[PDB]
């Protein structure tokens, strides 16, 4: 319970549900500044445009000009560059006087010791004279501008804002200079944000304050100096309050400390949204801020009960309380979902790695008469390179033919992948599963209502898969834990509903003692009974997804679910940064800003479609707002995907039964029809894994799970250990998108009828397949 902040009621919230929203009003809120401008994000480009016309830059430049006190504050985090040093340098050059605008490059504060090199500041916010606070999941980076059309035009960004990470780029910019082709599509992004008037904006400042104040006092480049910065702090604070009475060095700081950029104690206020600001904040970052406060002397008044010291894991717990207080449902988009989730579970044993993993790091996946020639397995044991047959490659780089050349080019690969692994794994230790706990409580909340006899139901939107392309061995590992935590995972969160359904099944026709026993109890394809049930009762799980004819072509990508945000009873929101991951939950690791948020403006909705119920109305909206974005409800002309009325309906019934009903039934059908033209999307069964033998063999009955890479197939459906290939293109591959002279481009029907945006997330995916890419989990958890 090290609280950042505490509640203050009296705030006024305004709620983006777009990326365009959150820029245009950025645009006009730096249009006003006058006083200070913070900004920190986990990526800053100065070139997105904010309002489809002037560059952040442009805006920031204006906003000097104009108000000759301005001073204006960045603190990117830094990536293990230049360009945000020269842009600073840029918006000071031919000032009135002195620079104006700081810069501060943010070096992880993180409690992981050597393995704090993979961590990072990842808090979105800006603050501008004191007075209006953005926060939320959007950075001011490419690709982050995005309506309710969710188009897939990339033609009409230039630059990176052309965004899709998972697609070769295989046109070319008229002033490399490559960009997404004509034909190739777009990744949409799918955000919330928020801006925030009130006494609330005093904890957002006091984040930003502080944290600068806290690199300033160790920006010492060097360990050594930082002695002496340390030793000059504690002087020329002593010299401000004697003055308050009547070669090897380091740099002179910029502090934060006059009093026009700090801001002032709020008030007691009533009324308007009840606001709590939350931190993931490491030991160690809470320390360095200790540190600069007395560096820039700058104790800005804290409220009763906050901490100055220990980590603060104020995400997770937020958004625990609010899964466990929730009455009636839960709705939650999120990039991640990776919670603890017991025993790794439904790999395929006689199957070490994943076929696709194994091609990428699995020696096995060459030819042993090549193997065996360079003694390649004594080698890695080694972790030697040069401890291999020099001689014998030699000899197989002068053999002709394919086979000889892919093999030293894919045995180069493995070693580079492998040797990743290796170093992760001697940077610190690695835990052994996951460790943050919203699965177990998003579960346990519904196992209250199944054993009390309640309706309650969990809503979760998640990307396809993380941004890029499937090939990546990190974004296979960040999959194959997703599904670990939805389906797979001994301890899963589906598994968890449903052994819990199970046993109040039993209740009142067997010994209670006995029950553990039975639904553990196995069938005739192998599974077990507690599997008889049907989750859906509880929990429904949603992709988003468009599609569109661009340039000719037929083509799909997914709408990345970069949220970060979790509402229940529509009376409580918790906006921000967080990923339900351990990276961001468990405070000591990554950094994170989010916000509780409620509202004391009442309303009145049937949220089960029968009984009244009390809501706070901009919480109510902001849900029934996003329901319509991503029903295709508030999109405009254009696109090819159809408003999908038939929900229209159930925007103001979400813990009705209906409503969860309606959004499974039609995200079913909106993914089979996807199914039925696209072989490469992830989805349940393989479509091109074909059944050798004369009956299905064990489980593979009703098909064979479908691949990380869906168009793979094994090549000896019992000798999955022997490997396999793709029978057909993915995205990510460049023969996806232009015939190689040699081959040919294929193409695809039209989905027909797909309507909205909502998708079934298939909870068969990847089944059997163990992607583990071999990095420490540590830095993947
Ligand atoms: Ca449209």
């Amino acid at each position: 319970s090290n609280l950042f902040s505490e509640k203050r009621a009296g705030n006024r919230v305004r709620f983006f549900t777009t990326g365009r929203d959150y820029f245009s009003d950025l645009a006009s809120a730096l249009d006003s500044a006058s006083s200070s401008i913070f900004i920190t994000g986990w990526q800053v480009n100065y070139d997105v445009l904010l309002d489809g016309r002037r560059s952040l830059w442009q805006c920031l430049r204006q906003a000097l000009e104009r108000s000759p006190a301005l001073k204006v504050y960045v603190m990117p985090w830094l990536s293990p560059d230049f360009e945000t040093m020269l842009a600073v340098f840029q918006l000071n050059a031919g000032l009135e006087g002195g620079a104006r605008a700081f810069c501060t490059p943010a070096i992880q504060q993180s409690d992981m010791q050597g393995l704090g090199v993979a961590f990072s500041h990842h808090q979105k916010s800006v603050v501008i004279d004191n007075r209006i606070g953005y926060v939320g999941g959007i950075d001011l980076a490419y690709g982050r501008r995005d309506d309710n059309d969710f188009s897939l035009d990339a033609s009409g960004r230039r630059g990176n804002d052309a965004y899709n990470p998972g697609l070769p780029h295989l046109g070319w910019m008229a002033e490399d200079n490559a960009r997404l082709a004509a034909d190739q599509p777009r990744m949409p992004w799918q955000d919330v944000h928020c801006r925030i008037e009130g006494p609330s904006v005093y904890d957002l400042a006091r984040n930003f304050i502080d944290r600068w104040n806290g690199q300033q006092a160790y920006l010492a480049k060097t360990p050594a100096l930082q002695d002496t910065a340390l030793v000059r702090s504690a002087l020329e604070a002593v010299m401000k309050w004697l003055n308050s009475l009547a070669e090897l060095d380091p740099p002179t700081p910029c502090w934060i400390n006059a009093p026009e950029q700090l801001p002032q104690e709020p008030e007691v206020r009533r009324g308007g949204m009840t606001v709590q600001v939350l931190r993931s904040a490491a030991a160690r970052m809470l320390e360095q801020e200790q540190a600069g406060r007395l560096g820039a002397g700058v104790n800005l008044p804290l409220q009763v009960g906050v901490s100055t010291e220990g980590v603060q894991s104020n995400c997770k717990d937020a958004m625990l309380l609010a899964i466990s207080g929730a009455q009636q449902f839960i709705y939650i988009e999120n990039q991640f979902f990776q919670s603890e989730f017991g025993k790794e579970g439904e790999v395929f044993k006689d199957l070490p790695l994943s076929g696709p993993m194994a091609s990428l790091r699995d020696v096995g996946s060459l030819r042993r008469d090549f193997v065996v020639r360079i003694r390649l397995e004594e080698a890695l044991e080694q972790r030697d390179l040069w401890l291999l047959d020099w001689a014998e490659v030699e000899k197989i780089a002068q053999e002709p033919g394919t086979e000889a050349r892919q093999f030293l080019k894919s045995m180069l690969a493995m070693w580079g992948v492998n040797a990743q692994g290796w170093l992760t794994h001697k940077l610190g230790e690695a835990q052994h599963g996951l460790l943050n706990e919203i699965g177990e409580a998003l579960a346990r909340r519904i196992e209250r209502a199944i054993q009390r006899e309640h309706p309650f139901h969990v809503y979760l939107v998640l990307p396809v898969h993380p941004e890029g392309a499937l090939n990546v061995p990190n974004i296979m590992h960040q999959v194959h834990l997703t599904q670990q935590s939805l389906v797979f995972g001994e301890q899963s969160l589906v598994k968890r509903i449903q052994r819990q359904m199970a046993l109040k099944a039993l209740e009142g026709k067997s010994d209670p003692a006995q029950a553990r026993e039975i639904i553990e109890r196995k069938d005739a394809r192998g599974r077990p009974v507690y599997e008889q049930q049907d989750w859906s009762r509880y929990l429904t799980l949603l992709n988003l997804r468009t599609w569109a004819v661009l340039g000719g072509r037929v083509v799909t990508e997914q709408i990345y679910v970069h949220s970060k945000l979790l509402i229940a009873d529509d009376r409580v929101a918790i906006l921000g940064s967080a990923n339900i991951n351990d990276r961001s939950l468990q405070g000591e690791r990554d950094s994170e800003l989010a916000v509780m948020v409620r509202d004391s403006e009442p309303l009145t909705v049937r949220l089960d479609g029968k009984n009244d119920a009390i809501v706070g109305k901009a919480i109510h909206q902001l849900r029934v707002n996003l329901w319509k974005k991503h029903f295709g409800l508030s999109q405009g002309p254009g696109g090819f995907v159809k408003p999908a009325s038939e929900l229209s309906a159930y925007l103001s019934i979400p813990a009705a039964q209906e409503a969860w009903e309606a959004i499974q039934t039609l995200a079913k059908e909106n993914t089979r029809a996807y199914e039925r033209t696209f072989n490469f999307i992830p989805q349940n069964i393989s479509q091109t894994q074909l059944q050798l033998t004369p009956e299905p063999p064990k489980g593979f009955e009703d098909g064979f799970p479908a691949s990380i890479w869906p168009t793979w197939a094994y090549r000896k459906p019992g000798e999955l250990r022997a490997g396999g290939q793709l029978m057909e293109p993915m995205p990510y591959q460049e023969i996806f998108w232009r015939s190689s002279n040699l081959t040919s481009v294929k193409t695809f029907p039209p989905p027909n009828g797909v309507s909205g945006f909502i998708t079934a997330l298939p909870t068969s995916w990847t089944r059997g397949e163990r992607n583990d890419s071999g990095l420490n989990l540590s830095i993947l958890a």
